[PDB]
């Protein structure tokens, strides 16, 4: 379809606390070795002041922390879900169906993606690369995509209604029963890696 709507707003979201952009791909590459982040890891690796990472991490209200204040998740996390993001052997989660498609060229790494159908429970796998995808399972995937609000929990707002689908009627036949979601879409997962590299792509012109 149109999906100039989902970037825009996904960029804003990103655009919207200054630092934020230029945080995230520094902290992906960190969190996807598997262990925990420091936020003085993370000023070292931007060469900030510790006061700055503090403040962009502190506008990111879904960020999760370990029993050390350690970073261990951001989009990409170390603690289970639903998304499960396989690279180099290293178990790892997202939090939704489109960070498992934006995150590989972000990285610069091959993710073995794995979820079960939102609708029908069915597995659902696929081979997720900076630049393609391959091994889609079931080939007909789908993915629903929402508009994320202006300052809202990101994760409860956009993540959490953002799943993969055995196949695009199957999401629709479950999408006919949320449409008190705000701009509710179902694409195919080919559609969505598409959104994805949009995404990346300006992501990565806005970083310093
Ligand atoms: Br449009």
């Amino acid at each position: 379809m149109k999906l100039a709507p989902y970037i825009l707003e996904l960029l804003t979201s990103v655009n919207r606390t200054n630092g934020t952009a230029d945080l995230l791909v520094p902290l992906l590459r960190e969190l996807a070795k598997g262990r925990p982040v420091s936020r003085t890891t993370l000023a070292g690796i931007l060469d900030w002041p510790a006061e700055r990472v503090a403040a962009v991490l502190e506008q990111a209200t879904s960020t999760e922390y370990d029993k050390d204040g350690n970073i261990i998740g951001y989009g990409l996390t170390l603690r289970e879900t639903s998304y499960v993001f396989e690279i180099d052997d290293r178990r790892l989660y997202a939090w939704c169906a489109l960070d498992t498609l934006i995150f590989p060229a972000l990285i610069g790494r091959t993710a073995r993606v794995s979820s079960h159908c939102a609708a029908t429970g069915a597995p659902v796998s696929l081979t997720v690369s900076p630049s393609e995808i391959q091994a889609v399972e079931p080939a007909g995937m789908a993915v629903s995509l929402v508009l994320p609000q202006e300052a809202a929990d990101v994760r409860q707002s956009f993540c959490c209604h953002v799943h993969f689908f055995a196949s695009v009627p199957t999401a629709e036949d479950w999408a006919s029963k949320h449409q008190g979601l705000e701009g509710l879409a179902i694409v195919s997962v080919h559609e969505a890696f598409g959104l994805g590299q949009e995404f990346n792509r300006h992501l990565l012109q806005t970083m310093s």
